[PDB]
């Protein structure tokens, strides 16, 4: 797609088989999802944001399906006001910002 | 431009006459800059992101120049780990995310 930015750029995604909605976020290095549960081992990440840091779970090697594209990536699970798809996923799509 | 996303999408911007560097951030509604000083009245604001909220100041009617484009927008001044250009500016450029 070609997505305009006069509203928040939400997309439906499937992450580890779980369908959720998330914001395409070029300011996020990582993909951060609150409302999913993933199985297995994870690595504590102190993740940083505008409000401070928090301790979360980094899960690796997760299947991610977005607008027909199928990629593998790391997914951070923890509290976030909105789920975000970061550049670790968008760069695998070849996504660009255009103006 | 067409900007890829395998590194952070920083651009040089002039805000209120001040040149700084900022991240093009589709997950930011607003433009948040730490290292500038703007004159005059402002509105207190609270914004929320990963890690919680933070209190900031909102200046209106600020001239913003980015890659040859000249727009007027509101600018939030306050602590942010990275300066971000949000959709309030990018939508005025007709920017799109493409993949
Ligand atoms: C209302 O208007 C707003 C309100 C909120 C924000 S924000 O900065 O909180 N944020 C909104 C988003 C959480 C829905 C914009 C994001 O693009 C921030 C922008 C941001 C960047 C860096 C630091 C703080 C904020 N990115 C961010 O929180 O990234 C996290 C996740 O991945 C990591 O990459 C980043 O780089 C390493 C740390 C962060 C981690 C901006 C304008
Ligand atoms: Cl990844
Ligand atoms: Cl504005």
């Amino acid at each position: 797609p070609q997505i305009t930015l006069w509203k928040r750029p939400f997309v439906t995604v499937k992450i580890g088989g779980q369908i959720t909605e998330a914001l395409l976020d070029t300011g996020a290095d990582d993909t951060i999802i609150e409302n999913i549960s993933l199985p297995g081992r994870w690595k504590p990440k102190i993740i940083q944001g505008i409000g401070g840091f928090l301790k979360v779970r980094q899960y690796d090697q997760i299947p991610i399906e977005i607008e027909g594209h199928k990629v593998i990536g790391s997914v951070v699970v923890g509290p976030t006001p909105v789920n975000v798809i970061g550049r670790n996923v968008m760069s695998q799509l070849g996504a660009t910002l255009n103006f």
